[PDB]
């Protein structure tokens, strides 16, 4: 079945630069959205979703789900996960997560 590839375990970024967070899926099946989160708890923060939501700091770089986050500050430090969902009803359901990429900030 599908695997989620986050080739970087960590990215060091100087404050004020952009951060590139890389992700690929190995398959298009099951159909469902790919999202980026900061954190892996229930309280994780949605960082990017393609079809819905407003994410002004995020640009996408199909099996490539890599993103760029503009103007990084120390507050952006954390671990970022690229997560595949399967379509569900009423809600989509998490199918697989990438390993996470830690964003560290050089102040
Ligand atoms: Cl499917």
């Amino acid at each position: 079945e599908l695997q989620v590839i986050q080739p970087e375990k960590s990215v060091s970024v100087a404050a004020g630069e952009s951060a590139t967070l890389r992700c690929a899926m190995t398959s298009l099946i099951p159909v469902g959205p790919i999202m980026w989160f900061r954190g892996a708890g229930a309280g994780r923060e949605l960082i990017y979703n393609q079809k819905e939501g407003h994410f002004p700091r995020v640009t996408t770089v199909n099996l490539d789900f890599s993103i760029s986050i503009s103007n990084i500050t120390p507050a952006d430090a954390g671990t970022y996960y690229c997560v595949k969902f399967r379509k569900g009803s009423p809600d989509d359901v998490e199918f697989k997560s990438g390993a996470g990429t830690e964003l560290s900030v050089r102040a």
